[PDB]
């Protein structure tokens, strides 16, 4: 998916950008959408192609093999900062289409 | 409620315990249940009696006046650890009934 696609689906206010509240909420929706096994936890197989082993090492600090909702969203907030090249707390289409923005996109859209 | 009543509410027996995945999932449901204004954000008036000013200062690091889901759940994970007096990763009824356990209960049930 592209940045224009994400704005079309996830932006409901009268702007051209995704703010952190919009991004976190879409991350929470996506967590459930990519979790087909009927639990409340993401296992490593469920996160392939969206998260790296380094993301798990950084965010999963509780000794389990499960990403709970908060550990997933922690990674997303870090990725938001990396994509927000002009520091204004808003992700525009150009920021979403950048390499760092692609990392946000894979956590906010199935 | 009490620890026993909280365990019963989550379809568990009186001598059972809560682990972090069930607690985080219940915290995520509670976030939305205590948020009656149609947004995706908890304002301070929505968290009175559940969170302190110091909780907001620790968890709300983004310069806004709003708790997103990840900031709320960060506080819950901190409270789980404080209520887990023996640090075994499980909260018994007695741990839930403690003063620190009360702080978990106000975040996992309306
Ligand atoms: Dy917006
Ligand atoms: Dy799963
Ligand atoms: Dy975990
Ligand atoms: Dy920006
Ligand atoms: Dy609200
Ligand atoms: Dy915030
Ligand atoms: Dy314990």
């Amino acid at each position: 998916a592209s940045g224009a696609d994400a704005l079309k689906a996830l932006n409901k206010d009268n702007d051209d950008s995704l703010e952190i509240a919009e991004v976190i909420h879409a991350g929470a929706t996506t967590f459930t959408a990519i979790n087909p096994d009927g639990d409340t936890t993401l296992e490593s197989g469920e996160t392939k192609g969206r998260l790296t082993e380094k993301d798990w090492a950084r965010a999963n600090k509780d000794g389990d093999q499960t990403l709970e909702m908060d550990e997933w969203l922690k990674i997303l907030r870090t990725r938001f900062k990396r994509a927000d090249a002009n520091k204004d707390g808003k992700l525009t289409a150009a920021e979403l289409d950048s390499k760092a923005g692609q990392g946000v996109l894979v956590m906010i859209m199935k």
